[PDB]
């Protein structure tokens, strides 16, 4: 996807030092922010579920193609790489006004990340979406259409930094993906309901029949939920995924299901407000 900025870096783990090291390199084709057509750019580095831990780069002013080239370490045990998740927030720093988000970058399980190779940098997509001080969270699935047998099969990986949605401190989170196309509701489908968490993992697939001739005009709107009970559940937040998706990332990633027909393709996604879409 064009108008989808992105960011590079190389990690590796040196055990026997317990030590996690993270270079970030360089962005690409960043949102600009200021008036002025360009952005302040800076990034955030927080390692879930600590929410404090943060490391910050310096203050790249005027550009959309900031080039960082720092490193960080971070003293995590072997064992705990997996339970674990890298996190930067990218910022346009601001003398007169509020900082502005660019965007977020979840690092999915860092272990394999780093383990190779060394040097051949890693890039993935900036994810746009809105943060105020309250973030709705990232959701990870994958995407595989058979053409052939006109089984599309979508897959909720995960869910990382959901917004706590009860009393109790937590979410009950569960995900619902429905079939889109131009602008009716064709077919929901849900997922477990995993509780009391606000970094769920499903690894369940939910699938839907759909013509070939069909795909290119189909497409979904996945929605993580919080239970609650009855039928009183009240919505985390959404994500759109196929054409006609306001996201660039988010028709790139359908666009790449289709030219890739037997092949899941993993991304992830920010859950955004409800009241920015609307079918
Ligand atoms: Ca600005
Ligand atoms: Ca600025
Ligand atoms: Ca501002
Ligand atoms: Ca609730
Ligand atoms: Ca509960
Ligand atoms: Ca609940
Ligand atoms: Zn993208």
């Amino acid at each position: 996807g064009a108008p989808c900025g992105r960011i590079s870096f190389a990690l590796r783990y040196l055990y026997g030092s317990d030590q996690l090291v993270v270079r970030i390199l360089q962005a690409l084709d960043l949102p600009a922010k200021d008036s002025n057509g360009f952005s302040d750019p800076y990034v955030k580095i927080y390692l879930l579920p600590d929410r404090k831990k943060k490391f910050q780069t310096k203050v790249h002013r005027k550009t959309l193609n900031p080039i960082f080239n720092e490193t960080f370490q971070f003293s995590v045990p072997l064992a705990e790489l997996a339970q674990r998740k890298l996190h930067f927030s990218v910022y346009d720093f601001d003398r007169f006004s509020r900082h502005d988000l660019i965007g977020q970058v979840v690092l999915d399980n860092l272990l394999e990340l780093a383990e190779q190779p060394p040097d051949r940098p890693l890039w993935r997509d900036i994810l746009e979406g809105g943060s105020e001080k309250a973030d709705l969270g990232e959701l990870n699935f994958s995407l595989c259409y058979l053409p052939t047998a006109g089984l599309l099969t979508v897959t909720i990986i995960k869910a990382s930094n959901l917004k706590a949605m009860d009393l109790t401190g937590f979410s009950d989170p569960y995900v619902k993906a429905s079939l889109i196309s131009e602008g009716r509701r064709l077919k929901k489908r849900k997922t477990s309901i995993k509780k009391n968490t606000l970094n769920p993992t499903y690894n369940e697939a939910l699938v839907f029949d759909v013509a070939p001739e069909s795909v290119e005009n189909v497409g979904l709107s996945i929605a993580v939920v919080d239970y609650d009970c009855i039928g009183h559940n009240e919505v985390i937040g959404v994500c759109r995924v196929g054409p006609e998706a306001a996201d660039p990332h988010g028709r790139e990633h359908w666009a790449e299901m289709l030219a890739n027909p037997r092949k899941p393709v993993e991304h992830w996604h920010q859950l955004v407000e409800e009241k920015t879409l609307s079918s």
